[PDB]
This record gives C-alpha cells, sequence and structure tokens, in this order.
C-alpha cells in the first residue's frame, strides 16, 4: 500500500485500502494494549474505594459490550462464504474493545470519575475511525460498510460518554480541592482553579477562603512515610539520605521523565513542519491540501507541547512541594528526639535555618532537575538539525551564544559586587536618618536640619555613584540580550554567503535555523543554574544528612512508673559520650509527698540531677526510677509567644477555680494587673517582653497548673524578690500551699526555706556528701554546717515627571528606533532569500549583508543608548524623589512626627527608596521590551498577511481577561503565602528554645501536631500560586498557539500573492510570540506592584508643614534679642487648650523659673518659645519683635534650648557642637573649657574629632549633659531654656556663672533649683497661679 500517487500526489487524498484496514485499526487497539499493562500499576497503587452503579457507568460498559459484538459480527461475516485482513481486523478490536469495557469496569471498581486513558484511547480511535469514514463514503457517493458506520457511531457516543465525570465515591475536608474531583479535561486544562480565579477579582481573598489540601498533601501523610524509610535505612546501616529520598519520591516524580522527552520531542517538531511549509509555498503546482494538511499539524503539535509541559511542571512542583513539607517534619521530629550533646554543638540559627533555606532548596531544584538531561539533549540534537540545515558554518554562529554564557555569568556576578557597595552606603544612611527620626526635637530646636540635610545628601552622592557605574554595566546587559538574536543571525548567515559562493541561501536555509536559535536560547542560558542549584542541593544533602544522624535520648535512663516516689542507686551522668561524668555518686530515694532541697556550692551539679531524672543527661550508669508525672520549672524560663493564659494552660482544659487559684498563689496578680490585657496579654520576645521574676513565676504557675505529681523545681525563686519568694514557697512549695500531697524536688541557693524541707540532699562536685534532714544535718555539723557557713494611573506620570519628560521622551523614541531597526532587518532578510540564482549564484549577495550589518548596527548602538537613558532617568528620578521627600519630612510640623505611626517612615526611606532607584528602571526596561516584541510579531504576521485583523480582536479579548484576573488573584495570594511562611520559622525557633520543658511534659505529641497545622497553612496557599502560573501558562499558550496557527492558514490560503521568506518570518515570530506574550503578563503584573512605590513616596507632598524658616521680609536685626524681653500677650497653647491665659513679662536678663506639676504647661510654654506648635491664641513678642512673623530658623538661631535629655548625634563631637562649623575652633575651645569639659575634651586621641557612637553611647549621662551646655554657651544667645529632669551640682554652677548676662527660663521638677531663681511663675493648669519673686511665694 502506501502508493504516493493517491495518499499525497493528489486533488482528492484517500488513504489505500489495505492501510486503512491494518494501520489504522492497529494504531487504538495497539494504544490500549501497550497502556493497559502499565495501568494496573497506577489503578493499584493509587485507590479510592468504588463508585456506585450509575447510569454512566452502565451507559458506558453496554456500549463496550455492543461494540465488541459488532466488530466480531464483521468475523462471522468473513467467516460466513476472504481477504485475510477481512478475519483479523474485527477480531484484534473485538479483543482490545473487550479490554476498554473491562478497563471501564475496573476504573469504577478503582474510583475513578473520569479517564485520560479511557479518553485519550476514544480520541485515537474516532481519529482513525474519521479516516476510514471518509474514505467509506468518498468510495460511494452496505455489506461490511454498515458495520463501520455503526461502530464509528458507538466510539463518539462512548468518547462523548467518557468526557463526563462519574459520581464521588461513598469511600468532610471543608472547602476542599476540586484537583482530586475535577474531570481529565479540567485537569489538564487546568480549569478548575479559574473559580478562585473570578472570585479573587471581586472579593480579596482570605486565609479561610483557601481551599483545603489533598489527603496525599498533608504533612501527616508525607512525613510518616520518610520516617519510616529514614530509620529503615538507619537500622539497616554512613547512611545516604538521598536513597530515602529518591526511594520515596523518586516513584511519583519519574512520570516527569516521559513528559519532559514528549516536550522536548514537540518543540523539535515545529521547524520541521515549518520547513515543510516553506517548501509547500515555494513549490508552486502543489496541492493546497498539504499546505492546511500541516497548518493543522503545526496547531495540533503546539497545543500537545504545551499540555504536556505542564503537567510536568505540576508533577515536579507537587514533588518538590512534598519534599519541603516532609523535610520539615523529619527535622522538627529529629530537634525533639535528638540528645543534648548532638545539640549544642549545632547551633539553634544553624537548625532554623537548615528549614528557611536547605529544606527549600529542594522543593526549588524540582524544577531545575530534569534539565541535567533535558538541556545536553535538546541542545545537541539543536545543533545537529543546525548542521543538517546549514553546515559547519552554523558552528560559528553558536560560537557566540556559548560565549555570551560566562560573559553574561561576569555580568551578574560584578553587579553583585555594586549590589554590595551600594547596600553597604545604604546602611549607613538609613542609620544616620534613623538617629534622625529618634532625635526631631533637638534638631528643630537648634535648626540643625539643614546641616542634617546635608550629611544625608552626601550619603546620596556616594550611594549614587555606585547606581551610576551599575546603571552603566546594566546597560551593556540589555545590549548584548536584544543584540544575540541578529549577533546569531549576521555571524552565521555572513559566514555561510563568505565561505562558498555556490551557497545558496534559501527560505528554509535561513528561517529554520533562525528558529533553530530561539530554542538553543533557553537549554544554553539555564545551565550554569541548573549547576549552581545542584551543587547548593548536594550540601544542603550533606548538611541535612549529617543532622538527621544525629544520636538521641534514650527511655532506658529513666523507668517512669504510672501513678519510693524518685529512686536512683549507684547512677552516674553525662552531659556527653566522652565527656568525664557530670555526676559520679548519685543514691537517694525522695519518697511520696515529699520536699528535698538539693543543696550545695555553685558549680556542683543540682541543676545536673533534675536534668537527669527528665533522662536530659547522659547516663553513663545506675539506675532512676521516677514515678508518676513530673513537672519542670527550669532555671532559664521558657514563654511560649501565645498569650499568658495559654502559657500557664500549656494545653490543658481551663479551670476557673484552679487557674484562680494559681494565678495569685504565684503572686502573678501585680504582673497580671500592670500588663495590658491581662492575663490575655502576648508575653515573649515578640509580644510584651517580661521580667525574669514574672518569667519564672509564670514557669512555676504552668507548672503548678499541669498537676503533675513529681516536681523538678530548678531554682524556680532566683529572679524573684525575697518577699515574693516567701510568698510563693508558703502557697505554692511548702508543706501548706497548693503541693502538699506532691513530690517536690527543688534545687535551692537560699538558707530561709531549708528549715521547712523535709530532706536536703547536699551535693559536691556531682557527689552526695550527706542526705538527711535540717536538724539532722545541722547536729551532725559536716558538709551541711559547712555549706551554712559559707554564707491609578497618575502615579505613572508623576514618575515621568520625576524622570523627566524630555529623558522620558527620548527612550521611547529610541527604543521605537530599535523596534523598527529590527523589524526592517527581519524584512530585509525576508527581501534577501528570495532572489533568484542566475548562473549558479544569487544575483546580489554583498550589499544585501552590507544593508543587514549597518541595519543590525544600528540597532545595537540604540539598545545600548535608550537603556542608558533609563539608567540616566532612573537615577534622577532617584535624586529628585530623595529630595523632595527630604524636603517634606524635614518642612513638616513635630505634630506630624508625633502623629504618624513612627516606624512607616524609615521603611519608606529604606525598603521604597530601594524599589525606586534599583527595581523600577530594570522592570520598565523588560516589560516595555516584551511589550514591543509582542507587537513587532503582531505587525509582522499583519504586514506580510494584508488580512489578519479578525483573529486580533478575539484574542486580545482573551488574554486582556486572563491576564486582569491573574494579576489580581496572583499578587494577593503571593501575599498570603509570604505570611504564612514565618511562623513555621518562629514555632521551631521556640520548640528549639524549649525543648527541655516539651519533654519533661511529655507534650511532644502536641507540638508535632502543631507544626502540622503551620506547614499545612504555608502549603495551601503555595499550592494555588503555582497553579495560577499553570492557568496562566495554559490560557496564553492557546492564545500563542492560535496566533500560530491563523498565521499559517492565511499563508498558506494566500500562497500564490506570498513569498517563501515572508511565510517563514511570519512563522518564526508567531512561533516566538507565546514567551514574549507570558513575560509580558508577568512583567506587566510585576510593575503594577511595583511602581506603587513611587505613589507612597510622593506622600507629604502637600502634608501641612511648619511656617517658612527664612520670610526675608520681616527679618529681624543681627542682634535681635538685644536684651531678651520675652513678653507672653494673652498666650494660648492648642493640643482643649493646655496653656491658656498667659500674660506675662520676662525682663531682659532677669532669671525666671517656671514651677508646676505633670499635666501642667511648663515644657509646652518652651514649645511657645521655639513655635514647635503654632500659637491657638497668643502674641509672644521678644523686645519689639512678635515671634510668628519671624522665620523658624531666625528665631530658633538666637534662641537656645537645654532639653531634658541631651540628644549626642554620631560623628565628632565638633560636628555636634557646631554641626555648621560657624564657629571658629578658638570659640569651640573657649565654650568647651567653660562647660568644665576641657580636662576630658583634651583627652580623647581624636582631640575634637571624637567619634561619638549613635546616641554618645560611649559617653557618659553627664558628659552628654555637660557637651549640650557647650553647644548653649557657644551659641552666644541672650533667651536661654532648661529643662531639668550627680552632676546637676556641675550644670547648676555653669549655667549660674557666665549666663547671668542672659535671660534664662527654667522649668526644673526639682524645687531645689527653681528657688535660686527671681520671678518665678507657678503654672497650676495652665493659668498663672503665681508671679512673683520666690521671696513673694513664701
Ligand atoms: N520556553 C522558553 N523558551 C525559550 N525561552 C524562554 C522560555 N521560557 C522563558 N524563556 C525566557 O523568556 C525570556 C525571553 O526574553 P524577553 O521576553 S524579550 O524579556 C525578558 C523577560 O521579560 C524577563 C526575563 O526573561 P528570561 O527569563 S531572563 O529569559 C528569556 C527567555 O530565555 O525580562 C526580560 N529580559 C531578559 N533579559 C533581559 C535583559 N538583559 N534586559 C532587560 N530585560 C530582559
Amino acid at each position: 500500500f502506501w502508493e504516493w500517487n493517491v495518499t499525497w500526489n493528489t486533488s482528492n487524498p484517500d488513504f489505500t485500502k489495505c492501510f486503512q484496514n491494518t494501520v489504522l485499526v492497529w494504531v487504538p487497539c495497539s494504544y490500549l494494549w501497550v497502556c493497559f499493562p502499565f495501568y494496573f500499576l497506577y489503578l493499584s497503587h493509587h485507590d479510592r474505594g468504588y463508585i456506585q452503579m450509575t447510569h454512566l457507568n452502565k451507559a458506558k460498559t453496554a456500549l463496550g459490550f455492543l461494540l465488541w459484538i459488532v466488530c466480531w459480527a464483521d468475523l462471522f461475516y468473513s467467516f460466513w462464504e476472504l481477504a485475510p485482513v477481512f478475519l483479523v481486523s474485527p477480531t484484534l478490536l473485538g479483543i482490545t474493545m473487550l479490554l476498554a469495557t473491562f478497563l471501564i469496569q475496573i476504573e469504577r471498581r478503582r474510583g475513578v470519575q473520569s479517564s485520560g486513558i479511557m479518553l485519550t484511547f476514544w480520541l485515537i480511535a474516532l481519529l482513525c475511525a474519521l479516516a476510514i469514514l471518509r474514505s467509506k463514503i468518498m468510495t460511494a457517493l452496505v455489506f461490511r460498510d454498515v458495520t463501520f458506520y455503526i461502530y464509528f457511531s458507538l466510539v463518539l457516543i462512548q468518547l462523548v460518554l467518557s468526557c463526563f465525570s462519574d459520581r464521588s465515591p461513598l469511600f468532610n475536608d471543608p472547602n476542599p480541592c476540586p484537583e482530586s474531583s475535577a474531570s481529565f479535561l479540567s485537569r489538564i486544562t487546568f480549569w478548575w482553579i479559574t473559580g478562585m480565579m473570578v472570585q479573587g477579582y471581586r472579593q480579596p481573598l482570605e486565609s479561610t477562603d483557601l481551599w483545603s489540601l489533598n489527603k496525599e498533601d498533608t504533612s501527616e501523610q508525607v512525613v510518616p512515610v520518610l520516617v519510616k524509610n529514614w530509620k529503615k535505612e538507619c537500622a539497616k546501616s554512613d547512611p545516604s539520605l538521598f536513597k530515602v529520598l529518591y526511594k520515596t519520591f523518586g516513584p511519583y516524580f519519574l512520570m516527569s521523565f516521559l513528559f519532559k522527552a514528549v516536550h522536548d520531542l514537540m518543540m523539535f517538531a515545529g521547524p520541521e513542519i515549518l520547513k515543510l511549509l516553506i517548501n509547500f509555498v515555494n513549490d508552486k503546482k502543489a496541492p493546497e491540501w498539504q499546505g492546511y494538511f500541516y497548518t493543522a499539524l503545526l496547531f495540533i503539535s503546539a497545543c500537545l507541547q504545551t499540555l504536556v509541559l505542564h503537567q510536568y511542571f505540576h508533577i515536579c512542583f507537587v514533588s518538590g512541594m512534598r519534599i519541603k513539607t516532609a523535610v520539615i517534619g523529619a527535622v522538627y521530629r529529629k530537634a525533639l528526639v535528638i540528645t543534648n550533646a548532638a545539640r549544642k554543638s549545632s547551633t539553634v540559627g544553624e537548625i532554623v535555618n537548615l528549614m528557611s533555606v536547605d529544606a527549600q532548596r529542594f522543593m526549588d531544584l524540582a524544577t531545575y532537575i530534569n534539565m541535567i538531561w533535558s538541556a545536553p539533549l535538546q541542545v545537541i540534537l539543536a545543533l545537529y538539525l543546525l548542521w543538517l540545515n546549514l553546515g559547519p558554518s552554523v558552528l560559528a554562529g553558536v560560537a557566540v551564544m556559548v560565549l555570551m554564557v560566562p560573559l553574561n555569568a561576569v555580568m551578574a556576578m560584578k553587579t553583585k559586587t555594586y549590589q554590595v557597595a551600594h547596600m553597604k552606603s545604604k546602611d549607613n544612611r538609613i542609620k544616620l536618618m534613623n538617629e534622625i527620626l529618634n532625635g526631631i526635637k533637638v534638631l528643630k530646636l537648634y535648626a540643625w536640619e539643614l546641616a542634617f540635610k546635608d550629611k544625608v545628601l552626601a550619603i546620596r552622592q556616594e550611594e549614587l555613584k555606585v547606581l551610576k557605574k551599575s546603571a552603566y554595566l546594566a546597560a551593556v546587559g540589555t545590549f548584548t540580550w536584544v543584540c544575540t538574536p541578529f549577533l546569531v543571525a549576521l555571524s552565521t548567515f555572513a559566514v555561510y554567503v563568505t565561505v562558498d559562493e555556490n551557497n545558496i541561501l534559501d527560505a528554509q536555509k535561513a528561517f529554520v535555523s533562525l528558529a533553530l536559535f530561539n530554542i538553543l536560547r533557553f537549554p544554553l542560558n539555564i545551565l550554569p543554574m541548573v549547576i549552581s542549584s545542584i551543587v547548593q542541593a548536594s550540601v544542603s544533602l550533606k548538611r541535612l544528612r549529617v543532622f538527621l544522624s544525629h544520636e538521641d535520648l534514650d527511655p532506658d535512663s529513666i523507668q517512669r512508673r504510672p501513678i519510693n516516689s524518685i529512686t536512683v542507686k549507684n547512677a552516674t551522668f553525662t552531659w556527653a559520650r566522652n565527656d568525664p561524668p557530670t555526676l559520679h555518686g548519685i543514691t537517694f530515694s525522695v519518697p511520696e509527698g515529699s520536699l528535698v532541697a538539693v543543696v550545695g556550692q555553685v558549680g556542683c551539679g543540682k541543676s545536673s540531677l533534675l536534668s537527669a531524672l527528665l533522662a536530659e543527661m547522659d547516663k553513663v550508669e545506675g539506675h532512676v526510677t521516677v514515678k508518676g508525672s513530673v513537672a519542670y520549672v527550669p532555671q532559664q524560663a521558657w514563654i511560649q509567644n501565645i498569650s499568658l493564659r495559654e502559657n500557664i494552660l500549656f494545653g490543658r482544659q481551663l479551670q476557673e477555680r484552679y487557674y484562680k487559684a494559681v494565678v495569685e498563689a504565684c503572686a502573678l496578680l501585680p504582673d497580671l494587673e500592670i500588663l495590658p490585657s491581662g492575663d490575655r496579654t502576648e508575653i515573649g520576645e515578640k509580644g510584651v517582653n517580661l521580667s525574669g521574676g514574672q518569667k519564672q513565676r509564670v514557669s512555676l504557675a504552668r507548672a503548678v497548673y499541669c498537676d503533675s505529681d513529681v516536681y523538678l523545681l530548678d531554682d524556680p525563686l532566683s529572679a524573684v524578690d525575697a518577699h515574693v519568694g516567701k510568698h510563693i514557697f508558703e502557697n505554692v512549695i511548702g508543706p501548706k500551699g497548693l503541693l502538699k500531697n506532691k513530690t517536690r524536688l527543688l534545687v535551692t541557693h537560699a538558707i530561709s526555706y531549708l528549715p521547712q524541707m523535709d530532706v536536703i540532699i547536699v551535693m559536691s562536685g556531682g557527689k552526695i556528701s550527706e542526705m538527711g534532714s535540717y536538724q539532722e544535718l545541722l547536729a551532725r555539723d559536716g558538709a551541711f554546717a559547712e555549706f551554712l557557713r559559707t554564707y491609578k494611573l497618575s502615579v505613572y506620570w508623576d514618575y515621568m515627571k520625576a524622570i523627566g519628560l524630555f529623558i522620558s521622551f527620548l527612550s521611547i523614541f529610541l527604543f521605537l528606533c530599535n523596534h523598527v531597526a529590527s523589524l526592517v532587518s527581519n524584512y530585509w532578510l525576508s527581501l534577501w532569500t528570495d532572489d533568484p540564482i542566475v548562473n549558479g549564484t544569487q544575483e546580489h549577495t554583498q550589499v544585501r549583508l552590507s544593508v543587514y550589518g549597518a541595519l543590525g548596527i544600528s540597532q545595537g548602538i540604540t539598545v545600548f543608548g535608550y537603556s542608558m537613558a533609563v539608567s540616566i532617568g532612573g537615577i534622577f528620578a532617584s535624586r529628585r524623589l530623595h529630595l523632595d521627600l527630604l524636603h517634606n519630612v524635614l518642612r513638616s510640623p513635630i505634630s506630624f512626627f508625633e502623629r504618624t505611626p513612627s516606624g512607616n517612615l524609615v521603611n519608606r526611606f529604606s525598603k521604597e527608596l530601594d524599589t525606586v532607584d534599583s527595581m523600577i528602571p530594570q522592570v520598565i526596561k523588560m516589560f516595555m521590551g516584551s511589550l514591543f516584541n509582542v507587537i513587532g510579531a503582531c505587525i509582522i504576521i499583519l504586514l506580510a498577511t494584508p488580512m489578519a485583523a479578525v483573529i486580533i480582536p478575539p484574542l486580545g479579548l482573551i488574554y486582556f481577561f486572563v491576564q486582569r484576573f491573574y494579576v489580581a488573584s496572583s499578587r494577593q495570594l503571593k501575599r498570603l503565602e509570604s505570611v504564612s511562611r514565618s511562623p513555621v520559622y518562629s514555632h521551631f525557633n521556640e520548640t528549639l528554645l524549649g525543648v527541655s520543658v516539651i519533654r519533661a511534659f511529655e507534650e511532644q505529641e502536641r507540638f508535632i501536631r502543631q507544626s502540622d497545622l503551620k506547614v499545612d497553612e504555608n502549603q495551601k496557599a503555595y499550592y494555588p500560586s503555582i497553579v495560577a502560573n499553570r492557568w496562566l501558562a495554559v490560557r496564553l499558550e492557546c492564545v500563542g498557539n492560535c496566533i500560530v496557527l491563523f498565521a499559517s492558514l492565511f499563508a498558506v490560503i494566500s500562497r500564490h500573492s506570498l513569498s517563501a521568506g515572508l511565510v517563514g518570518l511570519s512563522v518564526s515570530y508567531s512561533l516566538q510570540v507565546t514567551t514574549y506574550l507570558n513575560w509580558l503578563v508577568r512583567m506587566s503584573s510585576e510593575m503594577e506592584t511595583n511602581i506603587v512605590a513611587v505613589e507612597r513616596l510622593k506622600e507629604y507632598s502637600e502634608t501641612e508643614k511648619e511656617a517658612p524658616w527664612q520670610i526675608q521680609d520681616m527679618a529681624p536685626p543681627k542682634d535681635w534679642p538685644q536684651v531678651g524681653r520675652v513678653e507672653f500677650r494673652d498666650y494660648g497653647l492648642r493640643y482643649d487648650l493646655v496653656l491658656k491665659h498667659i500674660n506675662v513679662t520676662i525682663d531682659g536678663g532677669e532669671k525666671v523659673g517656671i514651677v508646676g506639676r505633670t499635666g501642667a504647661g511648663k515644657s509646652s510654654l518652651t514649645l511657645g518659645l521655639f513655635r514647635i506648635k503654632e500659637s491657638a491664641e497668643g502674641e509672644i513678642i521678644i523686645d519689639d519683635i512678635n515671634i510668628a512673623k519671624i522665620g523658624l530658623h531666625d528665631l530658633r538661631f538666637k534662641i537656645t534650648i537645654i532639653p531634658q535629655d541631651p540628644v549626642l548625634f554620631s560623628g565628632s563631637l565638633r560636628m555636634n557642637l557646631d554641626p555648621f562649623s560657624q564657629y571658629s575652633d578658638e570659640e569651640v575651645w573657649t565654650s568647651l573649657e567653660l562647660a568644665h569639659l576641657k580636662g576630658f575634651v583634651s583627652a580623647l586621641p581624636d582631640k575634637l574629632n571624637h567619634e561619638c557612637a549613635e546616641g554618645g553611647e560611649n559617653l557618659s549621662v553627664g558628659q552628654r549633659q555637660l557637651v549640650c551646655l557647650a553647644r548653649a554657651l557657644l551659641r552666644k544667645t541672650k533667651i536661654l531654656v532648661l529643662d531639668e529632669a550627680e552632676t546637676d551640682d556641675l550644670i547648676q554652677s555653669t549655667i549660674r556663672t557666665q549666663f547671668d548676662d542672659c535671660t534664662v527660663l527654667t522649668i526644673a521638677h526639682r524645687l531645689n533649683t527653681i528657688m535660686d531663681y527671681t520671678r518665678v511663675i507657678v503654672l497650676d493648669k495652665g493659668e498663672i497661679q503665681e508671679w512673683g519673686s520666690p521671696s513673694d511665694l513664701l
């Protein structure tokens, strides 16, 4: 059969009769025969119960019975009587049909709602039947034909039935995951998530809307299998973790291999069909059927490749997710089991980090593993195809691609070093900014704001130098990326043309190799990432192996007996296998309900005893028989971040009477009162911090509530005061407390409660010297006596304006020029490939190469240009935005700083500014590039085929809807996952810190179950994110495949009016457009969530600012305060009025103080002098000039203040005294000498340039106060204000020494100093209670 006359070269293409009856029937039957055996593996290993008896299942089974009969009815007619094929073809078909009906039967038995096999098999059978059908209907325009019609109709109905999903098996999961219930088609197309996609677009997702996890992804089903496998390997054996990993999750992972192979083959199938189409358009006088025949082949191959690839994505990521979950669980269990000796050597941060990155590396590696063979083979295969196409010249074409792999790497590593440089400078600035943010009070008072702004600008210049260098380096980074396509094309084509003149450049020889270069880009660029990830995963394997192999505790140490209470005979314990025994000879019997105080010389082994009783020490010998539950009060109190109530409860049923008897018996009532929410307050490191004594009380309260029979109290009363300790012992530990019948064993170094103890076990270097009772031990006069004797589109326009209109417009124009250069390069290639051959060589071949080179060189330069433009633009915008934000912040009044959430300014200056200067330019570059790559593909499709504008509207609508839904619903899922990630590591830190208490109470099961919930919660948000990426993927590749199909169809329909090169270029760009579309959506999502930073940086633009610092119309004279005559004329300060009815007059050079209680307007009065808060009603005038009219800086410079706590800023002492450096060195020296500081200031090796740290931590409080006094003295102003809280004698004498000439206001909380100052003003509630000298006061 297979004669090309009727199958290939004919107007009516009909498969031959033999071919119809043999191969078209062997294909489907054969598919089920090879899959059937393999399918039992899945059907057996994976079970979900059995589906009930439904009409659908039966309908399918009955049609399977009838179909088999019909096919065997053919054998009956063939038997009735010639051709051998008229017997076997139907018989085999009947047998495979009997396998099909048996398969739906067993699939019902094994719980299968929809079958992919029973769907692909029917699809293949349908296509084969369709081919025979068309042939049989063309043969007759009766005997065995009618049997085939019946067969085809039954097969079609069977295929339609196989699409519907059956009922769920009878054998809660509120809001579950539709993955386990969706039909084969929905799983293939990932439609089941579109629900959340639409819902997320309308109702912003929360933690409870997220679907539950399928049973296999729950940590409760993936940790026990890994634990069992690791136990089996450990018991069998240097145990290897990799063998465990690929034995536990490898079988599910191996299905990725098939998908990867099919995807590679289907990816390569594209260029071959492209070559066939280019041949077809060049081959005139050829049937249209061959051209349309292929346009279908391209479409089907592209769609199938898209579907298979994402299954692989899903499969790998599922395996990686499972890997992460199982590693997390095993690490948690190991950490709860391992020995203290093996645990101390490894750092706590080492272990939390082992779960923070090492565990996740493997989860990520899942997407860089298969490439280990996909990337080489692809490349190799591609190279071979390229070698088949052009020749050895293509080696030169790729010689530059392999040259870009190291170069690009060298680029990234360098900018990493700049990343290190920039970051460093940024740290310094934020540090400086932090000092301004917490010290804005002092700056405004001295008007030193501009001086600090200058230092901020200097640090910013330092940061922008590195930013400029990184900017220039980035420009070549994009240049090479965009130039690569042209570079490889020009290099290979110029070499091909120049090497030999007989080499003809045809459309197939130029565009097929051009597309092969595109499918070579990826496998050649991911290899370094794959290798780096594999090496990091290998070091993670080593780290996890050495951790999971750690030594462990053995329950044999203590023989706990369910409730002579504590029994130890000849027991020696160690803290390590090789270290000497901490306790050599331990032998004691503690009876039930007895109080035993282990007492001894610090460094004896008291805490070791309790640790041993808890099986924390390593028992080298002996016998310990602790009887009943043990409640441990550790020396170092472990506090859970949960509320104080749940700290005391410790996962136990709340009993109001017992809880309320425990809380005050520990004297926790005052602590409950001071704490904000009472016992519901969030204690711990993260929440409210607690004093050591409060932590010990909480630990003791938790132990007392747990109601154990044996208590091990390792110094519970170390941090509680003597009265609190005695009260606690009276109501808790004493014989008349809460634990009267409980076997208490306490470690103490305090004698006060010793006589009340039943037995006192004194030790010595880990050896009991005497074991008796207080009175008996005292009578014996031995070791115990010795012890006792011991003692929004507008934000984009705002960002463009920040860059500047000129730079943005120039960048857009140059980037359009790049676009046109690339397009005309492609058009020139198309025109070049169409030249005829005369005398065995192209008519023109040198001028075409020259124009190609010129076009490409123009492309490269403008790419390097516009990239540099946005780099300069980005840096310009960063400078302008920082300057504007700094001006707005510093110009704002204090009320803004007080009222704003203190902390949202810091991340604005650090995180959002970092977002602006670095991420925004890169994102705008790549988004703009992707957008115009898509537009170029569209225009080169529409230009080459004018009548293709009917497909743009629907596909654009599909793209717009998909992009809208994805961006909206994915930037929220990412936030949910990010939020959910942290609690796992926080809980691990808590467990690591409290493991001894966790094991002592034997509540490790509860905390194991808790770590289940948090990891499951994180997975519940991570899984929808990857499925969201898959949903994007399938929708966008469907759009791209439709583009390819329509481009090829509209090129084939107009073969006469088109040339080979034009069709080739159209198809190559249409093939490329899918990746550009995907990255365009991904980049648009990146830009939407990135540009908002500018919006939050444009804040405080209109925020009410202070009065102008310099008016310059009503500026005062140089000697503004000639005498300093202050007059508060009906002053009222809004804050309802803290200051009210203030009519006072302080004469020039008259000492005046302000006295008043808390809540008066004493301090607010100073804020009136410096205009910190605008006067609600008042006319303060100094001498003959109003303050409100004067600019702020002027008055703030002519009046000085010595505040409550002097703020010393980082830098030299001279910059502290004179930030402007306006005063000469002699003045600074004189002021420092007059401030009783000459002796100290001369002592520093740096002279005046002593580098004081943040807040002057190196300097003492007295020194900082004297430095502030030195600042005030150096100012030399007639009006000075003092704010009083050892060195008081010195500062008081100094303010009384030379400032007698100047007018001094004084607000002191101490009456002793104010008595010296005449004219005291007393403020009761803002009113002037008394106005006169202290002599008139008394
Ligand atoms: N199935 C597949 N087959 C072939 N290649 C595939 C592929 N899937 C993915 N890609 C990749 O998609 C990108 C296609 O490029 P674009 O679509 S033209 O744009 C990129 C992209 O937007 C993003 C990163 O994309 P990226 O992952 S780095 O890698 C390439 C390409 O390798 O940033 C842009 N971009 C990349 N490099 C630069 C640069 N130096 N300067 C500015 N913008 C850059």
